[PDB]
């Protein structure tokens, strides 16, 4: 079975489980269009991907709280038998989306010569993805790697991206997000490939060797990130650990000209495959953190069952991340899951890194 056919089946089943209706059908078609370029590749025919830590080139993400269900995937453009840092596939997928779906390429085009270079220093140069909510149009996204000119270039490359978008006046937002210089580091730049006012430019940061208190101190700048609640969530999802000792915590911030009190300015991502014995333990932690919301846990259990393909206690690697954002009355959480086309229990930073 090709990678594209196997993941399309899982994605369609997940959409059906979520009752996405016709929106789900269109979403599967978009996934197939974006992964056509993988060709006839089976899993071993593609280079190891950064998308999931086991090297799988797809990640599924499910909103757990939303009244209307909302499904997302991320993937890596890859050429069968070519190293992942080769930029051909990433350069081809933007015009594909622009032409087939009207996706906005104007920010992408302002950046692509710098962020998708011929000879990238890092092993990966892009991810792309899509998100759909029932009854609403699909929204596409691109992620660029801020290490493509070398790890020590991440801030300079980000700043140069703001130069090209005319948004250097937003640098103070980046600067303020860094609390521990050298350990709070930007590593991805994401573009919503839409031309409307809701479209966001987001910077993702790693927080290396961070205590839960330091992660909460980063996030308290943003509306609704009460530090006590952030610390408690991290601790539950870490099984009581207080420090991100190997795999870094991740945050992202939207770069905006003003505060936004819909509480969409920032997100917390807790990595799940290095701080537990196996995915059964992770599932128990999810049941603990979402105890107050049985509808969310029923949705989570159902989606996990459609994506896992072995006993949860065999190792880690099915759960990649859980994300957390404050809401009006309750937190907004999503789970990020791997199809595990390769080996159980990936190492910190993933097999490709
Ligand atoms: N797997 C990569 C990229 C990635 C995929 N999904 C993510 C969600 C959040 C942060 C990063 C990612 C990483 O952990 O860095």
């Amino acid at each position: 079975t090709t990678v594209r056919d196997a993941c399309a089946r899982t994605l369609e089943n997940t959409a059906r489980t979520l009752h996405l209706g016709a929106s789900g059908t269109e979403f599967v078609a978009a996934f197939r269009a974006m992964t056509d370029h993988w060709g006839a590749a089976r899993p071993h025919d593609l280079p190891l991907s950064d998308v999931s830590p086991d090297g799988s080139p797809v990640e599924y993400a499910v909103d757990l709280g939303g009244l209307a269900p909302a499904l997302q995937f991320a993937m890596e453009p890859l050429t069968a038998g070519v190293p992942a840092r080769d930029p051909l596939a990433a350069r081809a997928i933007m015009p594909l989306l622009a032409g087939r779906y009207g996706a906005d390429a104007t920010r992408w085009s302002a950046l692509a010569d710098r962020l998708l270079p011929d000879d990238a220093h890092g092993p990966h140069v892009s991810m792309y993805g899509a998100e759909v909510r029932a009854g609403a149009p699909i929204r596409f996204k691109a992620w660029f790697y801020l290490n493509v000119t070398g790890p020590d270039g991440a801030f300079n490359l980000l700043y140069s991206a703001l130069e090209r978008m005319g948004t250097t006046h937003l640098w103070p937002v980046v600067q303020a997000h860094v609390h521990r210089a050298g350990e709070d580091v930007p590593f991805l730049l994401s573009l919503d490939l839409s031309d409307d006012p809701a479209a966001r430019v987001k910077v993702y940061f790693r927080h290396f060797a961070a205590d839960v208190e330091e992660v909460a101190a980063v996030l308290k700048a943003y509306p609704g990130f009460e530090p006590g609640e952030v610390r408690a969530f991290c601790k539950v999802m870490m099984g009581g650990r207080r420090r991100f000792s190997d795999q870094p915590a991740v945050t992202c911030v939207s770069l905006l000209d003003a505060q936004t009190f819909d509480r969409t300015a920032a997100t917390l991502y807790v990595p799940l495959w290095t701080y537990a014995e196996h995915d059964g333990e992770v599932r128990q932690r999810v049941h603990r953190t979402l105890a107050a919301w049985p509808e969310a846990l029923y949705r989570y259990d159902s989606v996990l069952a459609g994506i896992a393909h072995r006993g949860l206690d065999a190792g880690t690697g099915i759960h990649n991340y859980i994300s957390w954002q404050p809401g009006r009355t309750r937190p907004r959480m999503k789970v990020y899951l791997s199809p595990e086309m390769h080996d159980v229990t990936p190492p910190p930073l993933g097999v490709s890194q």
